[PDB]
């Protein structure tokens, strides 16, 4: 039920769970219309979920902070994930990710 | 093992898995000395891992991007996980998180 523990399915789209993809910082941007309505049932979700961090790597790699804004109390995070330049599917990994970064605008 | 899929334990700690905590943009800042050495075996780790995002919530809530540097191709992410102030243990969650954020500077 917690928002960071939700999972997007076909019966529970990413828009239904994580709001409409928008330009604001409080909104998401990753995801084309394919994996938004399908969620984890996307035909290449394992090819995408292989970059989502674990529970330990989330706090080990990211830069965590604490904000108290007008909404409430937030646990901020920011980081980067290096892609394997020697992966045989790396040339295809950089394509599928760009297909969904800011895809709500196109 | 991919850095985002690594799980830090007592034999494979946070410094071994995700590097030494520092102020650089590529380094992490989360974890005090006892969370670093123990990793997932930390006493209050389930109280910390409850804010880690699910694989579906990581790409749904966060703002995902990509950059090409002299090093490699990075999958950047930036977001925030709101804390429920209706929780009775809410104040203990705020204290626990602040005890590890930038704790290497003590």
């Amino acid at each position: 039920k917690p928002r960071q523990k939700r999972t997007a399915t076909k019966a529970y789209n990413v828009t239904q769970a994580f709001g409409r993809r928008g330009p604001e910082q409080t909104q998401g941007n990753f995801g084309d219309q394919e994996l938004i309505r399908q969620g984890t049932d996307y035909k290449h979700w394992p090819q995408i979920a292989q970059f989502a961090p674990s529970a330990s790597a989330f706090f080990g790699m990211s830069r965590i902070g604490m904000e108290v804004t007008p909404s409430g109390t937030w646990l901020t995070y920011t980081g980067a994930i290096k892609l394997d330049d020697k992966d045989p599917n790396f040339k295809d990994q950089v394509i599928l990710l760009n297909k969904h970064i800011d895809a709500y605008k196109t």
